[PDB]
Formats: structure tokens, sequence, C-alpha cells
């Protein structure tokens, strides 16, 4: 009955006959984005209308489309002709990936630049990698993509060991033409295989790590109706997933005594994006929007339980579409468990003689991506203590080059002659807020330093300062560690008992932005990545930091766009928009397979309640 | 057969004898710490002499001594006696809590302060708080404790809730007078509760919550052998107690195929100061250093099994001496166990189709304590990649005071009638370092930005720089998370297979230091807090960052005096001190018990192994 259930195969069949029927989906078509779309604001009027947005591709050169179909009433709400050149193109489909490499093996510049390698075609794999938008006239209004090789010595080596680097090909997938090959000279192959399962590389297995056992004997704590509703420990919300963004967290509410209070009305990571900071022409137009290039969500994995997801476990399995508009299913595609988080709250008190301990715990909800030669776990928290938590966890290969004879300013060696280029991995959170309703307003707050003198004799006083955020264009803000900036989103209309307005603190990591030159390419693309914190007035249409077609679009679409609105978002309804990444300068210790790393942000309760909201919690 | 075993019960036992033999111990002495020495630099001469340092408090007025005994030989090494106006007094003893709120309840301008107030004098609680250094100058050269009094309304309430605000007295514990009672002017004291075990404040009491239940059927996979020395998982250690400093980490390596290779010799938080950042008299002195003037480690608490530490737990049981050189065990004082710590590296590879995923893990060292309001926990952590953390959690009750009519810029408000003051909570970190060897230096190491142009034709190119600090002047370095600051530390005569010097990488949190005014008292006795990293040359006797005796002494003791020595530190014997904080506004969620709150600390392995540690691990 829920609004937000997941979309199920039924749905995905009768948009693939309502298209169809409609004439849009011939053979020469391809969907490159189906998604269902949100209720839109004040939808208390039960009118349960389930609408379904689909970019349609077309390989034989027609003009792409962006249809909107109500599969509750079976009809097409509208269909549009795209101009690519002027919007951007669509997202990859993952049937393309296989095609820069064919065509570049009938390609006789190609060949030859092999040749002089020394290379087999055959054992030659292309990274189809997305283009951006640089120099070259003749890609405006062309779907490119571009190829970077890999040597694999036999099927099951690991390509990423073997670089060849000095050469880049650029492909028009949709006419079927090499445009450009590029070979700057011969650098040699990374000779060391990277193949993480050999035993030769690894040596013996350890023997020494006993067996961890993480049990319910009574179950879970959480309950799961609906498909997708989840209630755990006064929590509320709905899990969705989109084939874009992934996990998407809706209607996230705290059961305050008898009030169910929102917090969030829709959280998801709307955009990322891994920037190359290699100057060689061979990479220096490498920037890849895994979310708005590629889509995470199709790349999900199947997470195994035990060795992916340890403990009582609660699988969903999304369902989407594939190319051709049938239901596929990621089975166990998203892990739901509870952990134990330590200590919640512990005093000894020297005057009333009572000890009192209790344990912390949070409800996780997760899934996995690999996208090439990367891999990245997505982790929503909830504590008890009303905190809510994000974090990236990045894993999978680093992408390589050669390492140049006499060295790099922008690479690191890890192995001989094995290159790693400098980059960035950046997140976009799009934190919808509703604390305590639609009524927010974002504030700055900053510790303030005070001088010793009168007032202050013995010079110990500092203080902090709130700045209330009022207008979109000066809503564009920067981290600063050093006076500890938080941001504060309250709700002026609903006060605590103290007559204050309830709010929530976003802590930042305070990690570096984007790095590249302002006046580039990819910080023209990436707006978004150049500031920790944007904040809009919410609109309909206003889904993703980026736009809506990141592919070789050429710059200044999304929140660039967005705040010249200049809207009132003082207790108004707004989104806040959150920028956090990590920058790799890789190390020897990320070769062959690299170990976790982590970024992420978290919010806290800032007077939203009365007191602590976990004095109820029992003593275990 | 150790030297770095933990104390026992028999060398207490004949550090008193001797002392008493000595005529060091008679009925007016009491010892304020007592502790073992480390080895000296080149103990590979075999020759075991346990020695201990001994500060011994006179309550009769006579100069205090400091002590250092071989229980080895039964021999005092050393005494001397103490001018305390010239080097500061003796940590606080155990037995003077009480004595602050004994002298005041016989003190007239006290007992009119309290009958003003309609306080009955028996249900008056008093702090006794540390004095520091201000403008009084009979004070020098006493031993002096300041009194802030909180009401208790019967013998198992909590007085937190109760702070009796415009009143502070000042007493001279060793002459038992009250040197001066400062009142200035009657504030309501708060009467709402803050019991949090009362039934009518908790509510009922969850009933949702299910079991997690986490045990080792084969038991854990760590080693510990002579009392104290761990073996986990290639890692290697020696768990120390000091009453002042709590856990100590001795001889931290790795086990890298055949060669055990050092890491750290010594790891301590070994200070931590609480500033309070409010200009009212009546507590702008107030700033209490937990481990230099109370000792941390005498107030560890015993850890139950199930609520403080959850799993397969293996307790240690450090022993301590009291105030006249019995030996005192604390039960159950130290919990180690290992912890799952979900993935540690995974890909699913798209040309060879090998699917890989393996699961990180912990090892946790941890202790509580308990000094007043507040409680700390201290957690070691090492991981399977070689990762070092630290993560101090802070509990307990936050120290309260009146929130004034009309409100405040330095105090927040918990309840009606109820503040409080603004403060925060910095730790010392003190890293004697010792990667692959005792040759040692650190890099500063800065996120380079690069302009677009010639060899950066499309401003994507970005790198860093590493700066050697090469002196202990230029070796005072502050955060910079805008530009992702790091430290290194490397043995540039230990290479990697590439040629590269092994390295490990401090990652900080980059939270504010010091916000006191730099002319303030506390930032003279303090000054460690004021600068995120510093870098020594190791000596035997720079041992604390605030020197050995921080009560009431007057400042430049520790780090500004040690590095005034401008010694050579490229390549050398070195110790890292890393000062670290959470700056504390305290929110409504705080009160009537707080929520854990952390900060901390990493250190990860930058170039140190030839390739990823982590490649032996098995599939679960
Ligand atoms: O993450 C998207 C870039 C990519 C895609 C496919 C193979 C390698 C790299
Ligand atoms: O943490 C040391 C300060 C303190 C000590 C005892 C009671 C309250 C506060
Ligand atoms: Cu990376
Ligand atoms: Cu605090
Ligand atoms: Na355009
Ligand atoms: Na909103
Ligand atoms: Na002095
Ligand atoms: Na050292």
């Amino acid at each position: 009955a829920s609004p937000f259930r997941l979309a199920s195969a039924g749905e995905i069949s009768e948009v693939q006959g309502i298209l169809r029927t409609a004439g849009l989906l011939g053979p020469e078509k391809r969907i490159a984005y189906l998604g269902v779309l949100d209720p839109a604001r004040g939808a208390g009027s039960e009118a349960e209308d389930r609408r379904f947005r689909v970019f349609i591709h077309d390989v034989s050169g027609a003009r792409p489309q962006e249809v909107t179909v109500s599969v509750t009433n079976g009809t097409v709400i509208s269909a549009v002709e795209l101009d690519t050149a002027a919007t951007g193109e669509l997202p990859v489909l993952e049937e393309e990936f296989e095609v820069v490499e064919q065509l570049l093996a009938t390609d006789e510049r190609w060949l030859k630049a092999l040749a002089a390698r020394n290379l087999d075609v055959s054992k030659v794999r292309v990274a189809p990698l997305s283009a951006g938008v640089f120099e070259y006239a003749e890609e405006r209004g062309r779907r490119i993509l571009r190829g970077l090789a890999f040597v694999q010595d036999f099927p099951e080596d690991s390509a990423w060991a073997h670089p060849v680097d000095g050469l880049v090909a650029y492909v028009d997938v949709v006419s079927k033409e090499v445009t450009r090959v590029i070979d700057t000279g011969v650098f040699p192959v990374p000779a060391e295989h990277g193949n993480y399962t050999d035993p030769e590389l690894t040596g013996p297995l350890r023997t020494t790590q006993k067996p961890i056992s993480i049990t319910q004997p009574e179950g879970p704590s959480f309950t799961v109706t609906g498909g997708n509703h989840i209630e755990w420990e006064k929590w509320s919300l709905d899990v969705g997933f989109d084939v874009r963004e992934g996990v998407v967290l809706h209607n996230i509410a705290f059961r305050d005594g008898d009030r169910l209070r929102p917090i969030i009305n829709r959280a998801s990571i709307a955009e990322m994006v891994v920037p190359y900071g290699d100057p060689s022409p061979i990479r220096s137009w490498q920037n890849y929007f895994d979310t708005g290039e590629y889509l995470v969500g199709q790349y999900a994995n199947s997470l195994e339980l035990g060795c992916d997801c340890l403990g009582d476990i609660t699988y969903l399995s999304p369902v989407i579409s594939d190319a051709f508009g049938n239901p596929r299913e990621i089975r166990n595609g998203i892990c739901m468990h509870e952990e134990d988080w330590g200590i919640l709250a512990k005093h000894s008190d020297l005057w009333s003689g009572i000890n009192y301990t209790r344990r912390n715990r949070r409800m996780v909800i997760s899934f996995f991506t690999t996208i090439g030669n990367y891999d990245y776990g997505f982790y929503w928290y909830l504590y008890l203590d009303g905190t809510i938590e994000f974090e990236a966890k990045a894993t999978g290969v680093v992408f390589t080059s050669a390492f140049p004879e006499g060295g790099s300013d922008n690479i690191s060696q890890l192995a001989p002659g094995l290159g790693a280029p400098f980059h960035q991995h950046i997140f976009s959170a799009r934190l919808d807020m509703a604390i305590d309703g639609f009524t927010n307003r974002v504030e700055e707050e900053d510790v303030v330093r005070q001088t010793m003198g009168p007032g202050n004799e013995r010079g110990n006083a500092f203080s902090r300062k709130r700045t209330v955020l009022t207008r979109e264009s000066e809503a564009v803000r920067e981290a600063d560690a050093r006076t500890g900036r938080t941001w504060i989103i309250s709700n002026p209309e609903s006060k605590n008992r103290l007559n204050e307005p309830v709010g929530y603190k976003l802590h930042a990591h305070n990690q570096p932005t984007l790095l590249a030159d302002p006046g580039s390419s990819i910080a023209r693309r990436a707006a978004f990545a150049t500031k920790d914190l944007w904040v809009t007035r919410y609109a309909d249409d206003e889904r993703y930091p980026t736009g809506d077609f990141v592919n070789q679009h050429s710059g200044g679409a999304g929140l660039p766009s967005y705040i010249a609105q200049d809207r009132d978002i003082d207790g108004q309804d707004i989104v806040v928009w959150h920028t956090f990444g990590l920058t790799h300068f890789p190390r020897v210790e990320d070769w062959p397979i690299m170990p976790v790393d982590t970024v992420g942000f978290k919010l806290r309760p800032e007077g939203f309640f009365d007191r602590s909201p976990v004095l109820d919690v029992p003593a275990n």
C-alpha cells in the first residue's frame, strides 16, 4: 500500500508493455535508466499513482528520449526528444563495455600500436572510460568513449597489473568509428602479476584466526513490513533502491513518546566523481562519475552470508530493468542488521554510590557496488542516541599506469615499472531535510576565541557564533576545521522544553575538496565538489548536483544553476548537499588489492530532544 | 623474565619495606605516585634491575621527596627533597577528596553562605578541584584545593543536578585553613533531579532489544604469555599499566615474514586537560589535568563481563600502591579482545571472473577511568592491515552551573535554571617511535595544487610535498585540514623493495586546539595543547608534556623547555607528541548522563611493507 515500496517485477513488465505499445521500444532502443518517481509534495490525497522515469537510447543514431509513464493508469505521461549536444548524453550502457575493445581490435592504427609493443590483440583488455568534454570539436553531440589498454596474460590474470601506457583511443560507439588513436611512445608493460589469489604471491594462508560467532538467538530487534519499511529502536524509515543512486532512505523519523517526529525526508548519495591528477595526455581527461555516468545501483553485488554480511542478516533483493525492459532481480543486494556498538553511557558516582553502564548499538543498511576496477560499500547507520551516519568504504584495485623512469610528481610507484596516478574520490550527499516538519533553516556555527581583557580577565573564555543562511546565494559554504565549523539544521517553529528551536548538527570530516584548477573542465562539470556545503530550496526537478545527463555535458548544470534562483531558505522546505571525499596518494600497501579506506559524515541531535533519548535503554 | 612485566604485589611490598627501613615512610608520609621505570636505552646487557619511582608527600608540612628504589637490589638509588614553590606540588591524593568538604563544614564564612541559601550543610557535597596558578600570592608553595558545592537531596541523589552557583572557597589542605570564601551572589539552586535510574525520569524500560550473542567457540586468536605479552595476527607487544598514564603499550612490532619489525617503542596518553571557558570568577580558574594532577590509572574501573566488555574477554588485573605502600589490585581493570571489523578487501573483476572478499578484525585493549563527574574509556586498536588507532570515549556527567537569567555566551542550558559551561577535553599522545629501529625522521606532507598552464594544460594535475623536520625548534607544527596535512614517520636507513624509506603516516582528526588566550595561565601550563604536533629527541627524563609535577606549577615546564635544546631529530631516536581533543558545547541530550562522544588518531603504514600485508588472510 505504501507509495515508497520497492519497484516490483510486475511494475517493470508493465512499463515495458506501455513503452512497446506507444511505439517507443523498437529493436533499436535501449533503456539506459529506469526508476520510480517519488510522490509529489502534499501526497495527503491518498491518490496512488506509481510513475516511472525512463531514458531511452537509440543505437541507430536517432535522438534519445526522456519518458514518464504511469503504471497505475497504463499511460505515457510525457515523452521528450533530447538534443544531446545541448543537455548531455545518456548514461553508459553495460553493453557498451565490450564495444570499445571490439571496435579497436579491427582498427589499423590500434593494431599497429600493439604490434610495435609485441602485444597479442586477443590478450588486450580495453577499459571503457567516459569521455568528458575537452578540446575536440568533433565530439559535440556524439556519444564517445575513451579506451585505455591492459594486458591479460591468461583468462584469470589481473589485467590491472599490466597497463599499456603511452596509448589512448577515442571511439564513437553509435557510428562505430575510431575517431583518434594517440600513441605518445613505448613504455615497458609492467611484468609482475597482481594475482592476489595466487599462492606464490600470498604465501601459505594464516591458520591463526579463530572464528568469531555473532548470533541473535531471539532474532533481530527490527521489523520489516510492506517489503521495505523498517522499525527499529524508535526509528522508522523506508529503504528504497534506485539504479542510479543505489540505496535511498525515505521518511526517516524517530518515535519520541507518542509523536513520530520526522528528521530527514530523503537521504541519498546523489553523485560521486573520481578525478585524476596526472597531467599526461594519456590520462589528463580521466574523470568518471560512477553515479551519474555509469549508475552504481545496476552494478550492486549479491552479498554472501558470512563473508559480506556477518550476523543475523535480513536481505532485500531489489528489482531493476535491463536494457530491454525486462525485470532483473539483484538477489541479496541489500544487507540489513543490527550491530553492538560498545558503551553507550557510563558513570560511577563517588557521592551517590550508583554504578551505571549501558551498551550502544546501531542499525546497518548497506550495499556494495563494483564498476570496473573499483568497489565501494555504502553504509547507512542509525544509532540508539539519534545519530545518523553515512560511511563509504573504498576498496578494489587502484587504476594503474607505467611508472616513468626518473619518477613523477603525480604518480606513485607500486611495483617495478608500475605506477598509480593520484586521484580523489568525492561524494555528494543529498539530504532533503525535514527536522520536525518541512519548515527548516541552516545555521553555520563557528568557535569564537575571546581576547583577555575586561569581562575575560583570566583569558579563558571562549564562545560560539551562529549565522543563519537566508538565501541560496549565501548558502555555498566551505569547511573550517580550525574554527570547529559545523552546520545546524533547525526548525524555528518547533521548540524543545527550553524554548529553543529543535535541531540536528552536521559533523563533516573536513577532507580536501576538488583540487583541480578552477578553470578546468572538471571544475565546471563537478562544480558541486569545489565546496563543502550547499543549501537549496526544494524543487521536484532538482535531483542531482550535476544535473540529469552528466555524460559529456559541457558544464554548469545542477547546483550552480539551481542556486542562481536565489530562493528563500530561511524557514522553508530545504535540501542540504554535502561534499566529502578522499584524496588518494596510492601506497605500496594498496597493491595488488586495496585494503578498505573510509570517509563519511554524521548528524547528531542538537536540542532535538528534551533530554537524553536513551534513558529507557535496559541494563543488558 | 621480561623487564616490561606488570608490577607485582611482591614488588610493591618490597618497595614499602625499603622505604620504611630507610626512614622515608613514617606516619606523616603518603605515597602520591609509585610506578616502575622503563629500562634504559641499550638494555641488551640482560642486567635485570627493576626500579620504581616514588613521590612521597608529608601531611605535617615537611618537604615532599622524590625517591628511586631498586627492588632487585633492595636499595634506595636516590632521594631528593622538593621545593614545591619552584618545581610544583605533588598530585592530588584520593584521601584529600573528603578533606575539602570537611574543612568547609566548620568555617563560619562557608556556613553563613549556606545559611543564606537555606542549605543544610549535611547535604552539601564539595568537589575537590585543582587550583592552578593565578593572582593569589599567598598560594605559592602551599598545597591548595578549590571547592565548588553541589546539593544532594538524599544519599542516592545525583548532586550534579543541584550546583550552588555564586560561591567558591579555597583551602590549604596541609595547614587545614580555609584561605578565602568568595560569594558573588545568590543563584537559585536548580530543583529538577538528574537521577537517570529513577523510573519517573526513564519511563518504562524498552522491551524491544533482542540479545546480540558474540562468542568464540575455539577461543580467541591472541595469546598472552608472561602475564602481559600479546601476540595477535603478526602483532607483538607488551601491555603495561602505570598509575599516572593508565594503559601503556611497549614494543609494538609486526612479524613480516621472518623478521620482527619494530614500529613503536612506547605509546601512551601522557597528559590530558579539561579547560573551562566560563569567565565567571566562580569557575574561571577551572582547568583540571586528570592525568597529571589526579592520576587516571588509580581510578580505573573494574570492568564487568557482558556490560563493559562483550565477547570472549581476557582480563588483566594491574596492581598499584595505595597511599601507605600496600599493594592494591584493580580486578579486571583491563579488557582485551578481538572484534570483527567488517570488510577488509573486496573485488569482483569483470575480466578475470574472480570474486574475492576478506573480512577485517581488530584487537582491542581498553580501560575505563572515573574522576569525579567524568568517565573516560581509553581504547587502543590494532588492525590486520597494520593500522594502529587510539580512541577516547568521553561520557559521565557534564559539570554544571546555574543558568543565568537572560542567558550566557559561555554556558548552555540543560534544564530549567541548570547550565553547563563550555569546555574542551584535550589529550596528548606520547609516541616514542621505532619505525624499523630507532633511526627515524618526521616529514610534514601537504597537498599541492597546481595552476593550469604549460605542463598542466587541462588544469587537472595535483601533487604533494614533504618537508623534513630537522631540529626541535622547527618541529612544532599545526594542522591544516584544507591542505590534507599529515605527518610521516620514516626510517631513512631502511628501505622497501622500491628503494623508498619505510614509513607510517599519522592521520589527525584536525579538531581545534586550546582556545584560551595565549597570555592566560592555562596556555602557559598546558602549552602542549596549543599545537597539534611536537617532535623531540628522546631523553630518559622527558616523560610528560607538562613536566613531572603539574599541580600548581607556574608554567612552561615540559615540551616548551624540552624543544629549547634544539636537538637533531633528522634520523635520530625521536618522540612524537600529538595533541587532539574535543570542544564541548553541551547539548540538552548530554543531560542527565552523557552519551559517548569520541576523538582519537590513527597511524597507517606508508610504504612500510612491500605490498598489502593481508594477502595471506583466509576466506572465512
Ligand atoms: O568506474 C568507471 C570507470 C571504469 C569502468 C570500467 C572499467 C574500468 C573503469
Ligand atoms: O576530574 C577532576 C576534577 C574533579 C574531581 C573530583 C570531583 C569532581 C571533579
Ligand atoms: Cu583511490
Ligand atoms: Cu565535555
Ligand atoms: Na552544452
Ligand atoms: Na526539505
Ligand atoms: Na615556579
Ligand atoms: Na624513538
